[PDB]
């Protein structure tokens, strides 16, 4: 039996969950990767089958989970009816009052921080391995994401020290939004990538939120620009701005626009989709640095 230690206090779990809801976002990767296939998946984005990303999606199967969703909050009721022996929320949001009538269902994994969405993505994956009884296989399958990041800096040497910026691929109210230095983008700097500090005095949370006379300058600080676009008309509008399109890197091409899946795989953060970023997108900044 193992025990499980989180924000809300200890959860044991007698034997390997037969019955498992995933009910955050990002879970179901770390849960399939250890071949424990979800009675129910909770959707995120992208609009895909069952809410399994393409890399993941091998893994399901013919399995058809039950498809979850927070827009209105945790569905309970359908989770209740799923009759789970294991409940995982790490990235649900889960605070006090959701937690312990989730814990009234089945036994419940909750996020073990201050994070109730998003906590650093091996965290994640150390809880769900020992939680599933996974937690050697776990370790080995983290140990090769480091190994795949290493492994390019390795075959690039002239990175090192390179600045690069990850950018979200649709701009708020105007404003282009970076992904600030932190765990986010640790795989950018196993790569020997630095982080330009451009966007540093803007910091918000975990996030640059850019002012639009800043953001040429912002963007000029930066050798590669990164930004997570989820369709063809995502890039579009960003060429269409005149701040990024006056950008040095427009001119001299330094722009990396994501396909869906690449954004998805930086998004979700996994086991399972890490390995995908180290595939795809080095081919790409070689492009542009090489
Ligand atoms: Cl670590
Ligand atoms: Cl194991
Ligand atoms: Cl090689």
């Amino acid at each position: 039996a193992v025990t499980i230690t989180h924000l809300f206090g200890q959860t044991v779990i007698k034997e390997p969950p037969k019955r498992v809801v995933s009910a955050g976002y990002t879970e179901q990767d770390d849960l399939l990767a250890v071949d424990v296939v979800p009675i129910a998946v909770t959707d995120w984005f992208g609009d895909q089958p069952f809410a399994v990303w393409p890399w993941a999606a091998p893994k399901l199967g013919g399995a058809r989970p039950a498809v979850l969703n927070l827009d209105n909050g945790i569905q309970i009721d359908r989770i209740a009816a799923l009759k789970p022996d294991l409940i995982v929320a790490i990235n649900a949001g889960v605070d006090a009052d959701t937690y312990q009538q989730l814990s009234a269902i089945a036994p419940t994994v909750a996020q073990s921080g201050g994070d109730a969405f998003f906590e650093p993505w091996k965290d994640q994956a150390r809880s769900i391995g020992q939680a599933v009884f996974a937690a050697d296989r776990m370790r080995s399958l983290i140990e090769a994401v480091d190994q795949k990041f290493a492994a390019v800096a390795q075959r690039h040497p002239r990175w090192r020290g390179k600045k690069a910026l990850l950018l979200q691929g649709r701009l708020w109210q105007g404003n282009v939004v970076a992904t600030l230095a932190g765990w986010r983008t640790d795989f950018l700097n196993d790569m020997g990538l630095v982080i330009a500090d451009s966007i540093k005095p803007f910091a918000v949370d975990q996030r640059g939120v850019i002012p639009r006379d800043h953001i040429k300058a912002v963007l000029d600080a930066a050798d590669v620009l990164i930004w997570m676009t989820e369709s063809p008309e995502d890039e579009k509008a960003l060429l269409a701005d005149p701040e990024i399109a006056a950008s040095q890197a427009t001119a001299q091409r330094r722009h990396i626009f994501t396909s869906k899946e690449q954004a998805g795989a930086i998004a979700f953060s996994s086991v399972l989709s890490y390995p995908v970023v180290a595939e795809q997108l080095p081919p790409q900044i070689s492009q542009i640095l090489g």
